[PDB]
């Protein structure tokens, strides 16, 4: 039977499973004034998929310059044709090789950049906007966005979206590393799932996967949600309440000082955004500083709902395209205040 919502992560996560019911605000609301994420999805049926395939891309701005990331070890590849990135996003024998000869896990930075979304893509910018769900809090003018109400003793944050566009972590030392490392914005996010790719060549990548989010910390419902072989997960989330970001950072500058960095005691690790909390460090901000996450597999077509403060980290397991929008729902408005 079709229903309004289920629970994940044991009760403490709504999963909202219809985008464009009128009456989601009701069970929202108050999972989101408590500081929980929410997870919305069946989005990708609203789409019109055409528009989000990385073929289009390649076609569409293949020439265009841009740098990568190296996933594996922060190296950045300047000044390449946008192609060279959308051509091996599926298939692992076009993608580009490090010194050792092995094909790189590669993220696309800062693509399409600044707040050109709009500009260079103003059908798939519609198609988003238009399907976006909680729309009084998600749209640029939706009544419980004060984005564009606030004055400037408010950090407000920039004409949006932004696309993330990256490749799935492979091997068992892979499973250490981010997609994007642990940071928090000032602002509430709307996060879409609109496109996962499984490759091919080295497509036999079937138990790795199931490990990483086992090790992950996966909740027994998100297992069954896996085991069931009818959605494709994307990518592996840890995400913290915005009232831990303190003990979260306590953990940061004593592993910093343990592993020989040399840092003013002050120094803030989450906004260097240099840290993935592995299965190591999450064990241990559970064990010694009694701080509890939720671990997330963010599937094709689902929204994740970022509270504003709220550290959080990303791990690709297949290729993935996804696209966020900014918004400043009035819970939440504390966290971009200028003052005390
Ligand atoms: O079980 C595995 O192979 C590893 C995890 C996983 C789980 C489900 C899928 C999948 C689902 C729907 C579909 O059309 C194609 C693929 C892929 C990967
Ligand atoms: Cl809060
Ligand atoms: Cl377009
Ligand atoms: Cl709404
Ligand atoms: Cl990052
Ligand atoms: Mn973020």
């Amino acid at each position: 039977s079709m229903t309004s919502h289920s629970w994940l992560c044991d009760g403490r996560l709504l999963c909202l499973h219809d985008p464009s019911n009128k009456n989601n605000w009701k069970i929202f609301r108050e999972c989101w004034k408590q500081g929980q994420p929410v997870l919305v999805s069946g989005v990708h049926k609203k789409l019109k998929s055409e528009l989000w395939k990385p073929e289009a891309f390649s076609q569409e701005f293949g020439d265009q310059d841009v740098d990568l990331v190296n996933c594996r070890n922060c190296a950045i590849i300047s000044d390449v044709k946008v192609r060279d990135f959308w051509d091996g996003f599926e298939i692992i024998c076009k993608r580009l090789r490090s010194e050792d000869g092995q094909p790189m896990v590669l993220k696309l930075k800062d693509w399409p950049p600044g707040e050109d979304f709009r500009d260079m893509m103003p059908t798939r910018f519609e198609d988003l906007m238009e399907n976006l769900p909680l729309p009084e809090y998600t749209k640029r003018d939706g009544r419980l966005n004060l984005a564009s109400r606030l004055p400037s003793y408010f950090v407000r944050p920039d004409l949006g979206p932004k696309m993330y566009n990256a490749y799935g972590l492979i091997t068992a030392e892979d499973r250490r590393v981010g997609t994007t490392n642990l940071h928090l914005d000032v602002s509430d996010a709307v996060n879409v799932m609109v496109y996962v790719g499984i490759p091919i060549g080295e497509g036999a990548h079937d138990e790795e996967v199931l490990k990483t989010i086992d090790e992950g910390d996966a909740d027994e419902v998100t297992k069954e949600r896996i085991h069931d072989h009818k959605e494709k997960p994307g990518a592996l989330w840890h995400i913290y309440a915005a009232k831990d970001a303190e003990k979260i950072r306590e953990l940061l500058r004593k592993v910093g000082e343990e592993q020989g960095q040399e840092n003013p005691p002050d120094h803030d690790p989450i906004h260097d955004q240099s840290w993935y909390l592995d299965q190591t460090l999450r064990k241990r901000l559970y064990e010694e500083y009694g701080v509890q996450g939720w671990a997330i597999v963010q599937f094709l077509g689902d929204a994740v709902f970022i509270p504003a403060g709220a550290p959080h980290q990303v791990h690709n397991l297949y290729s993935c395209i996804k696209v966020a929008e900014d918004f400043v729902s009035p819970e939440h408005v504390k966290h971009c205040f200028r003052l005390t």
